[PDB]
């Protein structure tokens, strides 16, 4: 049941993903730039190819998990010719156009790439609760789906490569912004006695109340609906100047709390005080 | 149900004197919109006629304003009557602009009991919803029982500054995923995605938050910024990618390039191999 | 586009989905013993099938909000042939056994299960903020979870289908036994003359600090620290044994009380007294 | 000035007590039976007496952190005659009946006793967000109330000390059953091969879901709306049947979920299926 196949690409993700698939029993080949980093998971069954050349032929599947695609380039061009029959799963981060970029040079070399956005850390490969937005040619993604289901869930977006990027970067833009203010947090706290464990309790409430207004405002966007109803810019305004002057008062890097202030700066400008925070979306459309 | 001023009738303070009748609590309502006070005077409020009125019909004057200012432009005109009152200002503001309300309560004869409500108007009844409090213990005891109509109290300490630091160590989280959410509804407004069709992902993505919190909590408490898990030059990538997905879309890059150049000076700081919790230092400053 | 969809089981749960699933756009097909319980919805713009058979044909994702998995058998259990090639999404409580054989019954009909655990009440479905279980074939799960997220948040937690019921009666043995205990600080403040909203929220005080405590013992029980260093069983065999007595000495039921003592006495009989009241879960690990 | 006091019972509770009170400066005279205790607090500079009538005698104010009220009398008995002017401030577990005969017994012996039950465990003491039922005499109280909010927040709930002892076992009825279900989660788990810190997630989860249902629960209780809306107790009957048959085929203790499956049984029985299972709050006022 369990099919063979190449992983390149062995940093935090890649070998937690070799990790779950020899558990599963799958025939893993392992090449990386850094070939010290193939020793575990060559030393728990996996068989490291001598060339990518010859990782790219052991297997039809070749999954990549790569800082972005100019890495595939980097690490498949010496084999280009190789990948032909071949199938590239790049669960690689990079912009749409980019994938598909990636996605062309495969296709020029006889070989179809799929796609991939993995929305879990490390210690959620092999968990069935994590997933991965999956996107490019069906028949060649479908046939591999089955091991795909060994890493996590797959969410097929649609035939453009560039589709499981798009998604990967609406929930990433999210994310990161949440924690560089868990990082504002935790600096803030730390220049005032506290530290990320007394603020810990509060972070995770905070973020984890966040689903509700999401939801709350996805409609009346959706709708242009930027009533000052539950929130008016200009009290949001005041808002986030308390947390770059708290900042400031504190000590702590004031760049990010000054860049918040400068957008809702933008929303004053535009006559949206008495609206909903929300009208800022219409200054970042188009 | 003690009987007490609600001044400032915005979205919350609305909410706040609904909640308030709702419990049994006899409430005084004075807003410089007065046309802000009509629904809750039907309700049952009684409409005091100024500001003065207001803060000498009950002990306790809860405030909900946009910011401390508005206290000294409402109350300072009957600023002798604060004497023998107990203010809580529930209106955000900085720990030390919140210390000068404090003292200038206090030099009025009252004293001030600063407040984070970390709810919005939806929540203010549900003991689901949760308000820090600070300032003088045995005022925040005596009025303690009024408060929790609203929202539960979570007492920081007699410093009426903390209450504020509080909210805004929060706020700085809140405020910038939902400024994400934003930037993820334009970015897929440009590709014919509606916020509807996103915010199951937004919702997942924002729900797992807690797991993340935690793993660099206790490491960042103890210095521990290995790259076993992430490695901030693979991050630095990732918000770059962030910043070209939304300049190829065609949407705005304000907060993208402000969060690209912050990794890149941890980049230049040394921290590439490190995980991104290491710019928590260039953060500390 | 929003799936169409057919709703069985139209009781609190089953009205909320269906009113989600209009709000969303989705087709919706809808069957219940009590016909009454369809009206509204259909006034809403859902299709009132006739006949549960009826039902299952219309569309291939069928939800299933019934009491049990034995209220499957009964009310799909004439038309179980005309159960090909359709997907019963089971939002339906029962045991991990009996959710597994629920699967194996869709199954032998030509069917497929994805089991389902709701995690949140009439009120949460349509919301974000709600969450629900998922287990079962994951190609079925996949194909329809989109359409399943317009309820709940989806958590899947593998093909086994018992793997949604275990996690569910997992989440539900605790609260169902914080608000059993809910209920008895009710009684216990009516018996001394304070009403539930006097209670409601040091009540409300006392279950949010309860996140920091399964933390705490979390670590410990997984690693066999029992240490009576923040709690002695002895010193918790007596809070409760205060708890009974004063139920008792306020006339309410001691019924429920008097098992919790009976519990901790089984630790102290054990040897635990001097141990973390953690160690009665070396009790519970056996039956 | 942190004024003086004398602190008894250096269990986990007192240690972080005198910890917390040396904390702001304090002068601390403290006393446990197993002297070991106060070694670490006596290098901070708690004083340590001789005997527990040196500890009694040495200041106005006694704080007691024993595990019952019995405890009280053996310790304070010996010392009885030494009572005469002290405010005994016990933050000792008990029923409001045994702690009006504490503040009898205290009484009689020229004292007086004031009731404290501490809603925070010892992590919490000298917390700000931490907080305490007092109850019993106003005017002791009030000219102690500063030294006793070093250790947490002072919530003063009238002149009878069986109020505050009321006013803890409210909460710890829910508290305890909670953290039943949870020892009773992670069994259930451990033979289903999922650790604790796999259920935290989920179990932290259900229980920040409680305040809702408590508010819920509570307008309708008090207004005598027991109707099935939301739920209905057969339908949890059978969901409490779930977790005993899960537990029991995981081979899980089943003590625990026979008596709430019981007490949903009791509630078939009385005429409530077709209500919420609030309506069990009747159950719970005839013994
Ligand atoms: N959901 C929410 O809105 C939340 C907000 N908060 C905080 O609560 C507070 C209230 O916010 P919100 O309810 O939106 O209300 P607003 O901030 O929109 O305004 C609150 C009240 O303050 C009054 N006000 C504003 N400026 C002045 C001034 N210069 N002088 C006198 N009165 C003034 C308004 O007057 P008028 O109506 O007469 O024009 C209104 O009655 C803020 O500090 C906010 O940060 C906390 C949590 C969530
Ligand atoms: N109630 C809640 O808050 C929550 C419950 N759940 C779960 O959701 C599921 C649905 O329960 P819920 O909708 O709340 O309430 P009910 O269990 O009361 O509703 C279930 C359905 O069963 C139907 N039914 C009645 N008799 C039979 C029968 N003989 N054969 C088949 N079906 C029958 C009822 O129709 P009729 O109208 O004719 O009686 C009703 O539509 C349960 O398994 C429960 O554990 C989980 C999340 C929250
Ligand atoms: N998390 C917690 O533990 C919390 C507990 N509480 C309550 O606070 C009280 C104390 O808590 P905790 O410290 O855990 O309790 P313990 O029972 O673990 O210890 C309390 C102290 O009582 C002393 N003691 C008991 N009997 C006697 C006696 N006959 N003579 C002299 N000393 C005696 C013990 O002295 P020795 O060292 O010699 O045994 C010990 O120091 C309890 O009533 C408890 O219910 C409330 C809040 C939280
Ligand atoms: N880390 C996470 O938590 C996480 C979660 C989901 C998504 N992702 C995405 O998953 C991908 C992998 O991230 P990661 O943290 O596991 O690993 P990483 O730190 O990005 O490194 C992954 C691999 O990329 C290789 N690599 C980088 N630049 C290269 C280049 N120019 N030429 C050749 N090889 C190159 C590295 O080779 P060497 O071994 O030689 O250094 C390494 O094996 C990224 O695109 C990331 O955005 C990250
Ligand atoms: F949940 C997710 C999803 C994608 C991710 F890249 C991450 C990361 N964790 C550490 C850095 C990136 C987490
Ligand atoms: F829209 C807004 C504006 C300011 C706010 F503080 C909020 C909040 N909701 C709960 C956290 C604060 C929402
Ligand atoms: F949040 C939840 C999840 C599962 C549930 F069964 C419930 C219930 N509410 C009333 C009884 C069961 C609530
Ligand atoms: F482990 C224990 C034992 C007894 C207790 F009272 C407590 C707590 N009380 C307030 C919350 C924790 C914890």
């Amino acid at each position: 049941r369990p099919a063979p196949l190449t992983l390149i690409g062995l940093g935090p993700m890649g070998q937690a993903m070799g990790n779950a698939l020899l558990d599963r029993g799958h025939g893993l080949t392992v090449w990386n730039r850094t070939a010290s980093r193939a020793d575990a998971l060559v030393e728990r069954g996996a068989v490291r190819a001598p060339d990518v050349a010859a990782a790219v032929a052991a297997n039809e599947l070749v999954v990549l998990s790569l800082t972005d695609y100019d890495a595939m380039y980097a690490l498949l061009g010496p084999a280009a010719d190789a990948l032909a029959g071949k199938v590239v799963v790049n669960l690689s981060s990079d912009t749409p156009e980019k994938t598909r970029a990636g996605a062309r040079w495969i296709a020029e070399h006889g070989g179809t790439l799929i796609a991939g956005g993995v929305t879990c850390p490390p210690s959620g490969i092999g968990s069935p609760e994590s997933s991965a937005f999956y996107s490019g040619p069906s028949a060649a993604f479908e046939r591999h789906r089955e091991t795909l289901r060994t890493l996590t869930r797959t969410d097929y977006r649609g035939e453009d490569p560039g589709l499981a990027a798009l998604w990967y970067q609406i929930g990433m833009v999210m994310w990161w912004n949440a924690m560089l203010g868990y990082l504002q947090a935790v600096a803030l706290a730390d220049a005032n006695g506290l530290k990320a464990a007394d603020i810990l309790p509060h972070a995770s409430d905070t973020v984890a109340g966040l689903p509700f207004f999401l939801r709350f405002y996805a409609d009346r966007i959706d709708t242009g609906h930027h009533g000052g109803d539950a929130d008016r810019l200009a009290m949001g305004t005041a808002s986030v100047e308390h947390i770059l002057h708290t900042m400031a008062d504190s000590g702590v890097d004031t760049a990010l709390p000054e860049a918040v202030v400068a957008f809702f700066r933008r929303g004053e400008a535009a006559g949206y005080a008495e609206n909903s925070f929300s009208s800022m979306v219409e200054l970042l459309k188009k």
